């Protein structure tokens, strides 16, 4: 079974980011290297102030004794770091690396805002890191960070994709992850030709938290099991519907937990067959 090097927060509570990660890409027929970047008692939006530990003293350790210890990655999926020190430190190990796969999930802001505590310093940090990435997974938000355009709700798509394009390596996808067309939901990217492509499905009521966690946890594995990227996020956006769609049918008293994954781990194990 091929390895899968996750990188991002870990919240006890919350089933969002790498708690969510590791079912879906264990379900996926992955060995996941499960990797904190943080760890917290909750997540950020609404037990009130988390109980954090920070790791930038500890990754370093890590990186090192993986390196000592003669470990080598397959695939990696980086998420949400949190400070430029770790990705900086993150950066120069993956580029020790021999990856047939890298996935960087680019987390920086949403609703035209960086998020608390990220200046333009973690904006560079994040330039860096995405430069070996197959495929970043921003929002409209954070591409517009990225290519340095002052942010517009609707971006011209055939302006900010080749600007963020300009920063990765020939053939590496830029994906931005939450267009909105109608009364759809979903990604667009340039295909080979250059023409920008859509792929989405029928948005839901709601919002509902690591919706993009588990976007990025699907598209990575489908990738690295050798799907082309249509495909790839064609599925991705119909499994991201399924699942929304199943949180809803909870009818939870609770809307901080993240998306249910019960009807996406079936559908992984059907394709799996
Ligand atoms: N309300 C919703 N209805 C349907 N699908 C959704 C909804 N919210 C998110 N999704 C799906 O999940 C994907 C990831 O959402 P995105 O906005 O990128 O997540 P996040 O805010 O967590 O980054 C979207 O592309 C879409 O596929
Ligand atoms: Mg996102």
């Amino acid at each position: 079974l091929s390895t899968m090097l996750v990188a991002e927060d870990l919240s006890a509570v919350g089933g969002i980011s790498l708690s969510s990660a590791l079912p879906v890409l264990t379900a996926m027929q992955y060995d996941v290297a499960a990797l904190p970047t943080s760890l917290l008692s909750t997540h950020t939006s609404g037990y009130g102030t988390p109980a954090v530990v920070d790791l930038s003293t500890w990754l370093p350790q890590v990186f090192a004794h993986w390196t000592r210890a003669q470990l080598h990655f397959d695939q990696a999926l980086i998420g949400y770091v949190g400070s430029v020190a770790l990705c900086q430190q993150i950066t120069t190990y993956l580029e020790q690396q021999t990856l047939s796969l890298l996935v960087v999930d680019p987390v920086l802001g949403d609703l035209g805002q960086l998020y608390q505590g990220f200046d333009q310093d973690y904006v560079a940090a994040m330039r860096q890191l995405i430069q070996q990435a197959d495929v970043i997974l921003p929002n409209t938000t954070e591409a517009a960070l990225l290519t340095g355009a002052p942010y517009q709700v609707t971006p011209d798509l055939e302006v900010i994709l080749p600007a963020l394009q300009a920063q990765l390596k020939t053939g590496a996808h830029a994906v931005i992850t939450d267009v909105q067309r109608a009364d759809q939901i979903g990604c667009a990217w340039l295909d080979e030709a250059g023409h920008v492509q859509y792929c989405g499905a029928r948005r839901l009521p709601g919002h509902y938290n690591g919706t993009g966690d588990t976007l990025a946890a699907v598209i990575a594995g489908l990738l690295g099991r050798g799907y082309p990227l249509a495909p790839t996020l064609a599925r991705a956006n119909q499994w991201l519907n399924m699942a929304v769609a199943e949180t809803i049918a909870q009818n939870r008293t609770d809307d901080r937990q993240g998306v249910a994954l019960g009807d996406l781990l079936q559908a992984i194990l059907a394709l799996n067959e």
